[PDB]
């Protein structure tokens, strides 16, 4: 940086602390990643100066010839990556992408069926303190109490009882592959649209490591950040038949001007994801998660669903008589970043919880591999088995520092 | 840029075209501006990597110690700039800021009173193709047919007839000072909340060149871009009594994770606006608009409301028997960027219009002054009086190039 340090010492000092923090800590929050310098440069471009309400070649303001090229690059690369017939790369966020889909197909008070929030569903899939739960009538399907896999007979029964206009599939804390074919079958049986929110798994989908919901869903929403490793923002994919309606939902429906600099950054991230080395990266993410899962089980931890098919795992801390809140706090003390997370059928509140969620996307980006997974597991075991031992915590602190260099 | 040119030739080439376009053209779109290099660097920072759902010191994820400092700098500087008791700097956009306020105080179907869209009101102030007009029952107040000033007796009559729960004041195309005291008086009479959307005029408010709505409004919304000259995004200001509710409206209400890098950029922009040189800048904006208005009238143009009190003016092209669409197109041919805009009581559709809207914020940022205003007016006269003369258009093109160097 050249200009920020002189113009704004306070902001610069804080940014620098954050940059150094990113390097020093072991980032295990499952939605986190590290974007490339190219992505950041795109975001830091003069494209922030351009008002571009509307769409490429159909803008409501002049001078968009070049931002049109940028947006089209984003859309076309997204279509290549996911085999979708249409992309909308304007959503400011995953929440806004979801909001737009809901706005497209639902009327106020319509019934929607989404994954139970405490079983792995997202806030925007029907929380009563979120616009989704306030604006529409959400009902929930659950995972099996033993296996923690989505109970597809429960999805079907809920669908048949409540007759939702829309079924939502996908999750923020589900460690197994989701069966989109079964979701579409149930949707078809009850005449509901299927929306898949693939935010967590989009990078894995791009790399062919998770089944693609695009052929099965009427609408697919996603973040451009997370496993896709792009800038923070949203995207919608759909077949040509819904394109016009989806585009109108985003603008003039729910947003105004798009963030063209962020859209440039989206294009860059999609370009990266199209490369062979991204496929290799994504496989390491999944390999690392499986290895970390195995190594945690070796330490004596119980995992929700007994392991993982993707980038993330959930530790059920009940056998250790620890809350997720306690585990999160003590791990923070040694420089390991996780989040407390409800487990299915959790006896604790979402503010306390019986679990921690862990993902490998961020550490994989930093070049961590299988050996590092073993060591991370060992450090977690050391800490959580010795929460009252400052000596143990200091050892953990030193081992964390050894990993981050 | 160092990394983008190598990683993504296509995206870089388009960005570079856009940068060169920004320099070459005369930007007169009233909402446009040019941010500082410091603002851009903040946006291009590693803060894009940080998930920070929640608020400073009350986050739902760990490791936010430094982004908390950043967000607090944004909030405190916003409070200094506007004398508000509370700021929320998380809205992704002006639309989302408005959406959040509506979500806070309104139920689906509630009546709201906003400025007539074809008299200068915004899309999010009740358009039937926008969430605002679809979710709530919008009624409109108008400007006087002769003076084009808001008819405060019409505001009052509409308020008393329709009994809105919320009254919205502020505009995207209104060239005169808005009387917030009168809006609050009417609101008080009918027991309605007052929301002021100051997006266009926020920079002028910060510089003391437009009355501040903060003491009069329950909620003030704004963009951080436009006359405030910040990154693209939204903000809400309100008294302490609504703070909790407003914050909950943004999260978990309508958004998820905030854009912390954009929030850093917000802090930077607020820092700039607190400086004396920003006050001088804003005065030049208003001086330039008045001069441009005068010079346009000297050329024979009629202006909506007969002039301007702020950064923008509207040309009523009916005396020249031109549509806004025709004027916009031919000005684009010579390198002057304006937008067609409905005028009050426009006999044409919003897709054709009888006006063009012009603002001076962007050219002022580039260092244009009174002499340049005279020349811009002269070029506009040359073009619009000679739409069928390629020689005239070429002369205009050359004069535009002389201005931009």
């Amino acid at each position: 940086m050249k200009y920020l340090p002189q113009q704004d010492p306070q902001v610069f000092a804080a940014i620098e602390q954050e940059r150094k923090r990113q390097h020093a800590k072991i980032e295990l929050i499952a939605s986190e990643n590290f974007v490339s310098r190219a992505v950041m440069e795109a975001q830091g471009s003069v494209l922030t100066n351009k008002f571009a309400e509307g769409y490429p070649g159909r803008r409501y303001y002049g001078g968009c010839e070049y931002v049109d090229i940028v947006e089209e690059l984003a859309r076309e690369r997204a279509k290549q990556l996911f085999g979708a017939e249409h992309a909308n790369v304007q959503p400011h966020s995953g929440a806004q992408a979801n909001m737009a889909v809901y706005f497209t197909v639902l009327e106020h008070g319509d019934t929607v069926l989404g994954m139970n929030l405490s079983h792995g569903g997202h806030l925007t899939h029907g929380s009563p303190v979120n616009f989704s739960g306030v604006q529409y009538n959400f009902v929930a399907y659950g995972v099996d109490p033993e296996t923690h896999v989505i109970d597809y007979d429960d999805v079907r029964e809920k669908a048949r009882l409540h007759r939702p206009k829309l079924i939502v599939a996908a999750a923020s804390a589900y460690p197994r592959i989701i069966d989109f074919a079964k979701f579409r079958e149930i949707a078809d049986e009850v005449g509901a649209y299927l929306m898949v929110d693939m935010a967590h798994i989009a990078g894995l989908v791009a790399a062919g490591l998770h089944p693609n919901p695009v052929p099965y869903a009427h609408f697919v929403t996603t973040t451009t950040h997370k496993t896709l490793r792009g800038p923070r923002g949203g995207m919608i994919l759909c077949q040509e038949q819904f394109a016009k309606q989806i585009d109108k939902a985003i603008f003039p429906g729910i947003q105004g001007g798009p963030l063209m600099h962020v859209i440039a950054a989206k294009a860059v991230a999609f370009g990266e994801a199209l490369q062979d080395d991204f496929k290799a990266y994504a496989k390491r993410v999944v390999d690392n998660a499986k290895r970390l899962a195995s190594a945690l089980q070796n330490e004596g931890f119980t995992l929700v669903s007994g392991g993982t098919d993707n980038h993330l795992l959930l530790v059920d801390l009940r056998p250790q008589q620890l809350t997720g809140k306690t585990a999160e706090k003590v791990l923070d003390e040694v420089g390991i970043t996780v989040n407390k997370n409800t487990i299915p059928y959790d006896p604790e509140s979402p503010f306390v919880t019986s679990g921690i969620r862990i993902g490998t996307a961020a550490v994989t980006t930093r070049g961590f591999g299988l050996e590092e997974m073993d060591e991370i597991a060992a450090i977690i075991g050391l800490v959580l088995k010795n929460v009252g031992s400052e000596q143990a915590l200091e050892e953990a602190r030193q081992r964390v520092a050894a990993l981050t260099d």
